[PDB]
């Protein structure tokens, strides 16, 4: 989960700890499937990482698919353990504050309006804008801003 | 439920049918508690109207409280049976399109992200912006825009 690999070669995902990149399972899962040569220079399987991602995050797949869509669109992101930090194209994460904290979910997973308020409030408590990412059954992602008036 | 009363004296709530105002229970409930003289010129009780409002709308109170907050803030609104149509101050409803379709809920009532998408889509299908109104346990209302990026 700690990659001794230059930050840029893992798309600037995870946290740059200087001597390694501390990276989450869904982010790492993406790196594996897009950098096959790194899959060996590490020799781990996306069966095992998938396996542990699901164990760790109820919304593993939603995180993975949202990271994937965003990185492929050219955005820079970093998973904080709850929110995906979304930065403009060309920005290196941590270098400035993210534009959005994005919360990834799928359409079927349940919620109360009270839960939405809690999530939004957490983003406000970190002084940033809030975005919901909904991943549908084909793994496609749509995005919605939610903001108090 | 049909008031033979000039539109302006019921705050421009309900639908102006020319010879009467077709008004909903939560809107009417508000009129009753703010125009006591009209409560008699009509001689109905907010026990009975409350009673039938709840029978008709699962979110009766949330509608009532949101109408109330908005009308007292000076906005013009009209309940469409699902959304509250929100117009700028000074506007007469129907006269132009509403600025928002607002959907009123309370924090404890359940939801899936799929439900939020459906509600939002209905507002988009009517070509207008979408606002969620959350009424808390003291009847206070907070407002949030939700929009696709």
């Amino acid at each position: 989960m700690n990659l001794r690999i230059p930050w840029k070669e893992v798309y600037y995902l995870g946290y740059n700890m200087g001597n390694y990149i501390k990276i989450s399972e869904p982010e790492l899962l993406f790196v594996l499937r897009n950098k096959p040569q790194i899959k060996d220079r590490l020799k781990l399987d996306e069966k095992t990482i998938i396996k542990e991602g699901v164990k760790k995050y109820k919304n593993f797949w939603e995180i993975y698919y949202t990271v994937k869509d965003l990185i492929l669109r050219g955005y820079r992101v970093r998973f904080d353990g709850f929110f995906i930090e979304l930065y403009e194209k060309g920005i290196i994460p941590g270098t400035i504050e993210q534009d959005y904290l994005v919360y990834p979910v799928s359409g079927e997973i349940r919620m109360t309006w009270g839960e939405l308020l809690d999530i939004y409030n957490k983003a406000i408590a970190r002084k940033s804008k809030f975005m919901l990412a909904i991943v549908d059954s084909e793994g496609d992602v749509t995005y919605y801003e939610f903001r108090k008036l």
